[PDB]
């Protein structure tokens, strides 16, 4: 009956569409709403959520919602709710965020930062109801990922009947405060120093919740967090501390789940900079490193090798690359063949932060530089204070640097055409100033088409791609690892870095 979770911090609010932390969308999207559109748990896939089904037009630019009948709201003090789910409620939702005539638009500061971030402002033409069930986006163009931005959390949909209500009472900041959403649970309770409680939202359109009482016990210390489960005072916790990794595999109350994670760390060669646009040097740089090394000396259990730019956990990613192994020995071989029998000079970024996808950055590039200096090449690492990283970086003023990302909707696009494509160079963020047709002819037609089946064809010849002309030396994914206690049933992990209670009993 009854679930406690020890959270990592406190959530800002419990409207998602404000902030972009997912300490807050644990507290708020996950248990309280739902999106038009779902990731399947464990995946990144999209599924039916609060549209039953949805079409898209034959030129990729007009997406229809049919929505799904008989849902119903969560209640409070001041809220019982008059009729369920309809097409008011979903053109509400994005209408706030997109129009600033919108009457809710600058309520609770108006920041809609990931609606922002992820450009549906631009991308929006027009957001429409058809009828009390169905609704219509139009769009500035094709966008195959336009479905798994609606699954994120800032997307999840507000009630309007509750939203005229606190508009009328003179109290609009409620929306935001006090949480009326469809979802699987109901908040009960809050104290920001100490805990959230939700019980089971009867109501529920989907299978009701098998955990009737969920608790976020708030912990900001990961050490008091494991010493909490050892105690069974909490069943689940994130975020392990690093040292503990190794009593936790050992522990026998427990499961300490794996996947990896939603990121990747590279080294960019600017193919602009000679001898960097001889595809020759640049694969000769990446046999020469001892990657094998680097995993177990920088990562330390917390990553693994990456030989593709998305993690395993994506949908199209490319099973069949073969790695390019530690060979010194074809390197120099490579560099010969290039006319570079004797190797030449360069520069080496190495990051300034510390990131899940490249934690030691500096010890990398000492490991970097002395493998390269074995077949001729003399590195020279460089460093700036963040800020200054980026902004050098983004004007391509390095030879070679290390970076990375941190994905946001899950959809193959949001790395490959983030980081590498022709737009990308111009803009700067593309490191490797890498613009290459036959990439352009893969993710251009993939980010337009509605075929999942297609898309995943262009994804994999796209890894294909990137492995023969190695733009980037790409290192890793980093490793997830969550705790939870043996009598806890049904726990997945999520790929896109969640923490989801909705489908689990407790024995």
């Amino acid at each position: 009956k009854t679930l406690v979770y020890c959270s990592e911090g406190s959530p800002e609010g419990f409207n998602p569409q404000l902030f972009i932390s997912g300490t807050t969308y644990d507290a708020s999207s996950v248990p309280l709403y739902n999106r038009l559109v779902e990731f399947k748990i464990g995946t990144t896939e999209v599924i039916p959520g609060l549209a039953e089904k949805w079409e898209v037009s034959e030129d990729g630019k007009t997406y229809t919602f049919h929505l799904r009948k008989g849902v119903k709201w969560h209640d409070n003090k001041e809220f019982k709710p008059t009729r369920e789910l309809n097409a008011d409620d979903v053109v509400f939702s994005f209408d706030r965020q997109k129009n600033a005539q919108n009457p809710y638009h600058k309520v609770s500061g108006g920041s809609y930062e990931y609606f922002e971030g992820m450009g549906l402002p631009e991308l929006i033409s027009e957001v429409k109801k058809v009828d009390d069930n169905t609704v219509q986006f139009v769009l500035t163009r094709p966008e195959a990922p336009f479905l798994a931005d609606l699954a994120m959390d800032f997307a999840s949909i507000l009630s309007k009947e509750y939203a005229d209500a606190m508009m009328k009472a003179g109290t609009p900041e409620k929306l935001d405060l006090n949480p009326i959403g469809t979802g699987p649970f109901q908040l009960q309770q809050y104290q920001k120093d100490s805990r959230i409680r939700y019980k089971a939202f009867d109501g529920y359109w989907g299978t009701k919740p098998q955990i009737d009482t969920l608790v976020f016990s708030i912990t900001p210390d990961a050490s008091v967090r494991y010493a909490k489960l050892q105690k069974n005072e909490c069943q689940v916790m994130p975020y392990p501390n690093p040292a503990d990794i190794a009593r936790m595999k050992q522990d026998k109350s427990i499961n300490l789940m794996e996947m990896p994670g939603l990121n990747v760390g590279y080294l960019s060669y600017n193919v602009q900079k000679k001898p960097l646009d001889d595809v020759k040097v640049r694969q000769a740089l990446t046999y020469a490193v001892n990657k094998d090394a680097i995993i177990k000396a920088v990562y330390q259990g917390a990553g693994v090798s990456a030989k593709n730019l998305i993690p395993p956990t994506m949908w199209g990613y490319n099973d069949d690359v073969q790695d390019y192994t530690y060979d010194p020995e074809k390197a120099k071989a490579l560099l010969k063949e290039a006319g570079l029998e004797k190797g030449f000079s360069i520069d080496l970024w190495a990051m300034p932060v510390q990131r899940p996808y490249n934690p030691n950055a500096r010890r990398m590039a000492e490991m970097i530089q002395a493998d390269w200096a074995k077949v001729g090449v003399q590195a020279k690492i460089v460093t700036y204070e963040w800020g200054e990283y980026l902004k050098r970086a983004k004007d391509g003023e390095h030879q070679t640097v290390m970076m990375g990302w941190t994905g946001d909707n899950g959809d193959p696009d949001n790395f490959f055409a983030t980081e590498f494509s022709c737009a990308a160079s111009e803009q700067g963020s593309n490191y490797s100033k890498w613009c290459y047709k036959p990439f352009e002819d893969l993710i251009q037609p993939a980010r337009a088409t509605d075929d999942h089946n297609k898309r995943v064809e262009l994804y994999k010849q796209a890894q294909v791609v990137m492995h023969d002309q190695a733009p980037a030396l790409i290192i890793a994914h980093s490793t997830v690892f969550e705790p939870v206690r043996k009598e806890v049933k049904g726990y997945v992990v999520d790929p896109l870095g969640k923490h989801h209670f909705e489908n689990v009993s407790i024995e």
